């Protein structure tokens, strides 16, 4: 009958693409009827639905880009007046009534496109190509910073400041828009370490860090995360795997960005579950480590009598800034000072933070070869983000081997085994050994050993028979220091008596980070208990690197002193000085357990020599590849590792985030993840293998009398496949509003994807609540720091949304998407779950 | 008769150089004998110092260097076992008794020395030399930044981050020391804008910029600066020059960095003397006007009634990245939105925060200048700092000048021309111009006209006639944009009736970004008030630069509507279009009074057509050369030159801080000074001249209608000449304390040059507080916001000194000088002035 077919075949969703009821100009919907010439109309049927920007466009002026592009690609006819020189001349001040004449002809031209190829195929790809060049339909709107005047990328490989905040918006003014449905009393960012009770911001610790941020401030989300971690506590036995396959603790990921309400309530559950406070022995079994790089932590934990291990960042800057560096390295009297523990004459105990250290982890190595890449590519500000690529990746790991094999190191670290001897040596700390630096971490997981896994593995194996005992470090001279351990049981240099673990244990490492250091000869003071006594040399430097064969007697005079002769050398394996001496008559095992030292009652963890008796081990990289069999799972290999472990000393395995992995993340490593609960199936792997197979790993871990912590991920999900209109505002990492090139965003109706979860969430979601409420009732009585209330078990989440987030890191989607009318107003569709406004749509569809 | 003699003559400050009692490693002493052979001594006459070092070390291996470096330095004698291969063993672990005999000897090595010649002159420079080999007794051991693993200079020109700050010590524990006289009960730091009460760090505004940082948090400060600030407003008369040479009101240098209590305080006097709280009659002939780059400042002054001036860095920002950006410039929009005014329909009064705006300034200037040098240098880390050198400095003007002709520049503003097009029509602000651009900055003072004079003054001439009404801003293309004043007493493009000032002004300027812009025809809404008139055109672009002598005459049809066509072009004045049209019967002053717009009973500065009358000028440059005759003193010349800048329509003459610089200083420009109230004399001058010349300059911009304000400076002096001993710790310049590649230091004594001030603080300080006291009693019971506490006039500041200083700059002297004995104890020197310990020496001494 007329060209009024254009309007929708109804007015809601059976018809019209939308989300929470708003349209968007990338949405489609079906038509009454379509036409290629004015004058016959066909009907559609439900499966002809055609494209919004065919009929509605956000101004005239992309209306007149619309009809350009559509004509230079393709759709032209002169028998409509459609070609090159026809439109070339339009503009956004044409008259609205002729530039709708051309619109209109433009859909004729379309549908006899649509007719002859029989699909809207080709159509989609010129319409979503089409959209790429509309900034505010496309990513640019969204005002990435990576874009901005000057921008330099990070080789951290995320982008800290491309942030959008999810904020309350209940509006009545249609202009404004309402998505009540995401609104929340919570979200309270930055309540992060010290800034828990919003009355300390020291530390400047920001919430947002990629993906969807998860509001860890709302009570029924921090319900939820005792749930999953009681889920994690029991694994294998909740999964009918293998009843043994259950994990003993966590390694707490990004606790400087969550609501540190969060770290209260992960060890208040180890804590009821295993009463763990005031109790080290049990405490030691289930091991909570916090990831951390800020010092306030170490307050905070402190304050709070040490829930969580705090992590020694400090000391990692030291060792790298005094023995890694080619050249104007530190003063090696920092090694001495420069972490939360000074360890000049370090002979007490229940004193340090009960801490963690490390010489690297998985983030240290990304950083590097991070940088590797924009060292390769100057100029690029895209290297990190829309314009990174794998294969830079591969080419600066080939970089990243070489330089590592050279003796004047451009990129790798120089003296890492000095770097090694003293993390293993130092009292007062749970030391970390990274994947990556026993392995070459590319290749198949534990199939080929790195050039440093000789010394590293020989200084582990040492700390089992000789690392305990009172602390005392000297400098020596400028560029030279030793650090002495003086045995099982010994409090200090001056204590003469001792048994036989005792006399036989201890330990002196010697480190100096200058090459050219003149030949001399140096006094160890051993301890009085060492007096007389033989001396092997563990570990020594010759010309070519490293040895551990000297098969000189070394022997201490009447006062413990021992006499060696050091010198500089440069090799691949040292830039300086290494020399380990151990006595003669050792080996065996020294370690303490907690019923030796005595249990403080005030306390979660105590720093003493049964926590000190602990390793951490990380065992994985980012760069770990995908396995090309079943035996090539990494899950797989650490079940028929785990004696190798314990070989080694590690009694703590902190075991990669088991998550299903959203599947175009990076690294594909599992913190970019799309279910909290799917940890693999034989179906649908992880990199790691299947949660069967973790199960098993975990098994055959604590068979060999290890425990096993995971990846506890907290701050983020990301790959969720629903979208929610979701009310929002540019920001920085700090959630405060951003300005970039002078533009901004504010209280903007923006389609996230913020819904999903999998069927792991479907499944387990909340499903212990009711069992935790019953044995454990002070986890929901219990009122949080930062909300005044207790976790909110009486609501399950069985499918995240936008309610339970923060916010997001920009999608990439675009920020103008949402329709507008004319007047302002959002063009919206009302129906029995959507009733914000009256059904309001664009002239030509309504 | 032996080595007995070695002790000082006297355990007193007239045998022993001491700081507050504390002695140095760099002092020297009076010895009671000296001896070149260890068999016959001579007894020392009043004028025989020698060297502390020669006697004392602050460790053993210090100790062996010492020996090392002067045996190898000419200070041999095998007859004394003294020989280059005799002292290469040495170490700290030779025996103490051993190294001591050997430091003896080179005392009768250097003894011959000092009898061969006559002198000590030559063992002075080796004395000195050697302990710039010795970190902790040389600048190293502050912990400069500079000298940081991976050190990136700034081009600012200086070092943020290299501070200490003076703390409380009253210990009796001698290995901590005691400074009590340094205390103080204040040095309340970083209430700096909405943290004046220390509840709000919101701004996080550093106290510490460079040089001695004054405590504008003590009431006797805060009273001093009072009486400082009545002697400029007097100046003229009370050094009995110029009876009309007298400052009118202030900028305020570095109002980001000082206490707040200090601009209250300020605007407090300006009020009490002329009558400016709720009066912008007077109050706009004492313009107050903040420096700042916190966009914080504005609520500070919007919550505090607009006592001051705030400074819309916002908008310089904008300027650059929209309009002077070689390429990837930002929105043209951004001009209309990205200012603390929003300019779209600016078609009211009295709303907007008073505001002063600027296209360039000195220290942006020098930023720029600076980063010519580090480009020319790249990796140098100290060269801002102790690898500064005036010859790169030169050598990037040749660069600065040369670019500027460009077409293609690489480091000059593009469109210079179009910014102040913008910034001298915009409404609601009081436009700041700069010096440096309308005249070539190094040569002598306004001997040469800069590339943009002719330009920039056009548009200045043309405000006094035609920039006034309400504006409209208007986005045409995605890189044009028109902004039109609809002129006197006009409110909006609507209005349809005017008297005749109103339709012979108004304005619009044209703007455009995009070099390759197509030609095209646009229309500017001129306003009701002006339909059916002749236009022409005051400015233009043209193939080669710009044109102010279009003859064309314009018309608008009935509605007020002009037709202009536009395109892009490309040279050195023009990257993108400008073009500026007015009424062609114009030309008539259309300057607003305070009288004819309704006065803000509730306001100091209210933002209106009589604020926006007002237009300031920037007096220098910081590379203004030093002159080399009387006639080249820019006071001279500016009295000379009156009525050139009251018939460019400035209003406001800021003029260049005026004390005596510290002849060291890097520009001489005045805010490194010495003392705060001399302002050049005929024997001492400042780069400007007299401060008789200053008079007379003064007078003669009154004379033609101008007012004058003082650049204020309460930050910071440098250049003291007297030392005092001072407990410091290591600081960032947030008074936080800092570590520098993992060290740091703490309540630790510093020989710190902070005691001065001049004649002028002897003879001017404090002189006027009985006046004022009896004449504004308000001034001294007004409690400020920081401390809870009034100015305290009741002690005089006639002498500047550590008690009154928050902290300094690091003054390049170490921190390892202060002697200390084995145990730790610091060395000491009581007398009548100092009992902080009993007196307490090296052995030798
Ligand atoms: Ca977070
Ligand atoms: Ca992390
Ligand atoms: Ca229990
Ligand atoms: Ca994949
Ligand atoms: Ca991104
Ligand atoms: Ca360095
Ligand atoms: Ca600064
Ligand atoms: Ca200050
Ligand atoms: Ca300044
Ligand atoms: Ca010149
Ligand atoms: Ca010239």
């Amino acid at each position: 009958a007329g060209p009024w077919e254009n309007m929708a075949y109804s007015m809601d969703s059976n018809s019209i693409n939308n989300i929470d009821g708003y349209i968007s100009y990338t949405g489609w919907y079906r038509p009454y009827g379509t036409s290629q010439d004015g004058k016959t109309w066909y009907p559609t049927t439900v499966a002809d639905w055609r494209p919004i920007l065919m009929y509605v466009w956000p101004s005239k002026d992309v209306q007149v880009k619309f009809i350009q592009y559509f004509v230079n690609h393709g759709y032209e006819n002169s028998n409509y007046g459609l070609t090159a020189g026809s439109v070339k001349d339009l503009s956004e001040n044409t008259a609205s009534i002729k530039l709708n004449e051309v619109a209109q002809n433009l859909r004729y031209v379309i549908e006899q496109h649509v007719v002859a190829a029989k699909s809207t195929s080709q159509l989609a790809n010129d319409i979503n190509n089409f959209i790429t060049t509309i900034p505010e339909l496309s990513k640019a709107s969204e005002l990435s910073v990576v874009n901005s005047y000057g921008y330099k990328p990070d080789n951290s490989g995320s982008v800290d400041d491309d942030q959008v905040i999810f904020v309350n918006n209940d509006s009545k003014n249609q202009k404004i828009g309402n998505t009540s449905y995401a609104d929340s009393n919570y979200r309270l960012m930055n309540r992060t370490i010290n800034n828990q009770n919003g009355d300390n911001n020291s530390d400047d610790s920001p919430e947002l860090l990629v993906g969807n941020d998860i509001d860890n401030s709302n009570p029924v989300v921090q319900a939820e995360n005792l749930n999953w971690e009681y889920f994690l506590l029991n694994y294998g036995k909740f999964m009918n795997y293998n009843p043994n396959g259950n994990f003993d603790g966590f390694r707490i990921d990004a606790a400087d960005n969550i609501d540190a309400d969060v770290l209260d309530q992960a060890a208040q559950l180890i804590n009821s579950i295993y009463n763990t406070k005031g109790n080290q022995a049990n405490a030691n079994d289930h091991l909570i480590y916090n990831e951390g790089y800020h010092l306030g932590a170490a307050n905070m934990l402190d304050r709070k009598s040490n829930p969580e291990l705090y992590m020694d960042s400090g000391y990692f800057y030291t060792l790298e800034n005094v023995l890694g560096r080619a050249s104007d390295r530190d003063d090696i009297n920092n090694l001495i000072t420069n972490s939360i523990v000074n360890r000049q004459n370090d002979v007490s105990e229940n004193v340090a933070t009960p801490n963690w250290s490390f010489v690297t982890n998985h983030d240290q190595r990304k950083n590097l070869i991070n940088q590797i890449v924009i060292d390769d590519h100057p100029g690029v500000a895209d290297i990190m983000s829309d314009g990174y690529k794998a294969e830079y990746v591969n080419q600066a790991w080939k970089e990243f081997y070489a330089d590592q094999a050279r003796t004047d190191k451009k990129y790798t670290q120089y003296n890492l085994p000095a770097q090694y001897a003293l993390l293993l040596t130092n009292k007062d700390t749970v030391p970390q050994v990274y994947y990556g630096d026993l392995y070459d971490e590319t290749d198949q997981y534990m199939q080929n050993k790195s050039v440093y896994y000789d010394a590293i593995t020989t200084l582990m194996k040492a700390r089992k028979s000789y690392v305990s005992g009172g602390q005392s470090m000297i400098k020596i001279n400028d560029h030279l220091l030793t650090s002495v351990r003086y045995g099982k049981g010994i409090i200090d240099g001056n204590v003469s008596m001792t048994d036989i673990l005792g006399r036989n244990s201890g330990i002196a490492v010697v480190v100096g980070n200058d090459a050219q250091m003149a030949n001399q000869t140096i006094s160890i003071n051993m301890g009085k208990a060492h007096a007389n006594q033989a001396y092997k040399q563990l570990l020594g430097t010759i010309d070519s690197g490293l040895t551990s064969s000297d098969t000189t007697i070394y022997h201490t005079d009447s006062n413990g002193v021992l006499n060696v002769t050091v010198k500089g050398y440069s090799n691949p394996y040292v830039s300086g000085y290494l020399g380990v001496w151990v006595p003669l008559n050792g080996g065996a095992n020294i370690t303490t357990k907690a019923s030796e030292v005595t249990n403080q009652s005030d306390k979660t963890y105590s720093s003493n020599a049964a926590l000190d008796s602990h390793v951490i081990y990380e065992d994985f990289s980012l760069f770990q590849p995908e396995p090309t069999s079943k035996a090539e799972h990494a899950y797989n290999i650490i079940a028929d590792n785990a004696s190798l472990f314990n070989e080694l000393g590690i009694t703590d395995f902190w075991m990669a985030p088991a998550y299903t992995p959203f599947n175009t993340s990076r690294y594909n490593e599992g913190y970019s993840m799309t279910d909290r609960y799917n940890l693999g199936t034989e179906a649908n792997l992880t990199k790691y293998g299947s949660g069967e197979e973790l199960s098993n790993a975990i098994a055959a871990l604590h068979d060999a009398g290890l425990k096993v912590q995971e990846d506890l991920v907290m701050n983020q999900m990301i790959g969720f496949s629903g979208q929610e209109a979701v009310t929002v505002t540019r920001t920085d990492g700090h959630a405060k509003q951003l300005t970039v090139d002078g533009k901004t965003f504010a209280n903007q109706i923006y389609f996230a994807y913020t819904r999903g979860g999998g069927e792991g969430q479907k499944n387990y979601g909340g499903k212990y609540l009711d069992e935790l409420q019953k044995k454990y009732p002070e986890l929901f009585t219990t009122k949080a720091v930062s909300t005044g209330v207790a976790p909110d078990p009486s609501v399950h989440i069985t499918e995240w949304s936008a309610k339970y987030q923060n916010g997001t890191s920009l999608q990439n989607i675009g920020i103008g998407l949402a329709v507008k009318l004319a007047n302002g107003d959002y063009a919206y569709l009302n129906d029995s779950n959507n009733k914000a406004f009256n059904t309001t749509l664009p002239e030509t569809m309504s």
